């Protein structure tokens, strides 16, 4: 029942379709999201942002909580999965999830090896919401409500430098994004 | 400066002194807290509650954020450490800390191997608060203020049965406790 998330063409986002997640702020605001690697723990791959605003990164696909709903809506728990075109460097999943607290940095990082579906305590770390960010794009929000009796973090996602890369983590200042159709989705609006 | 936490004799808690942490609800509400262990895990030890209300468990000591304050006060971050009278089972610390999320239960357990002091992002999981719980004892709360920029859990601590034992975890319904001074030795000013 919530309002649909829109892409840069003004079209409602469709579950199951590929979208680049691109910073709503260009220049020093960077480009799109992608799979990255840390040298101390190369798998699972982490979520990073490309520094070049003309690099849209790797597309993601959204999976709704209600698998019957074709539309991606604001403020509704969903799973997010990178869909790389090239061969896998890691055998962990490319599904986003919130990591365990990192004492070395004070951060709750967005990483991968998440799980699709099965809303439950077991999958709590894999559920994200998309929220409107004022009048400038959207933000990711980790505040799952799939388990009413579970204590959870409830916080927006920002971007933070670590080891020379731009990572995503829970933080006080959300980073805004827009959604751009990947080539496979552009085919869906043309005959 | 917030109001002091009081023990069962009406005396303020002092840092470094040993206190049993005993359920304010007796009978089916159980007894005091103690070090325990899991089946697959001997180390670090976990925080458990004794089922018998005349078993006060293992005493704890409190460490203040500011090492100069000797009084334990409500709604202030502190470290909590078991001081067992029995041989250690582990080389890990007996300092309380919030565990990593347990996907198999949906719980954020209170465990040990925490750290004393050094309020920082590195030690964030080791800082607890004591709050009044209405007309019946005190509750523990995990909601550290030691790192203003850090994102943190912020929740009361309840008691939950798992795998035959009574554990503590973050939860919506806090469990109430009182503090019984453990030793009959002289109350010496630090
Ligand atoms: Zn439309
Ligand atoms: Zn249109
Ligand atoms: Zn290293
Ligand atoms: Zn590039
Ligand atoms: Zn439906
Ligand atoms: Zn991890
Ligand atoms: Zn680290
Ligand atoms: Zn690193
Ligand atoms: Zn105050
Ligand atoms: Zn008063
Ligand atoms: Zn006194
Ligand atoms: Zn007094
Ligand atoms: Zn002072
Ligand atoms: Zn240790
Ligand atoms: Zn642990
Ligand atoms: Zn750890
Ligand atoms: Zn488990
Ligand atoms: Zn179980």
């Amino acid at each position: 029942k919530n309002e649909p998330v829109l892409d840069t063409d003004g079209d409602e986002l469709r579950a199951g379709e590929q979208y680049y997640v691109v910073s709503a702020i260009w220049g020093a605001g960077g480009g799109g999201l992608a799979l990255g690697r840390l040298t101390d723990q190369k798998c699972p791959e982490i979520v990073v942002q490309r520094r070049s605003d003309l690099d849209y990164g790797t597309p993601v696909v959204f999976y709704n909580l209600d698998t019957k709903d074709d539309i991606v809506r604001r403020s509704t728990d969903l799973n997010i999965q990178f869909v790389p075109i090239r061969d896998r460097l890691c055998l962990t999943s490319t599904v986003w999830k919130i990591d365990d607290y990192d004492t070395s940095t004070g951060k709750w990082w967005v990483t991968t090896d998440g799980v699709i579906g099965n809303p439950s305590p077991q999958t709590l770390q894999s559920w994200f919401k998309i929220e409107k960010s004022g009048n400038l794009g959207y933000k990711f929000n980790f505040c799952p409500s799939v388990c009413e009796s579970c204590v959870t973090l409830c916080n927006d996602i920002g971007r933070y430098g670590h080891d020379g890369q731009i990572r995503l983590a829970l933080g006080e200042n959300a980073w805004p994004f827009v959604f751009k159709k990947a080539s496979s989705t552009i085919k869906q609006v043309v005959n």
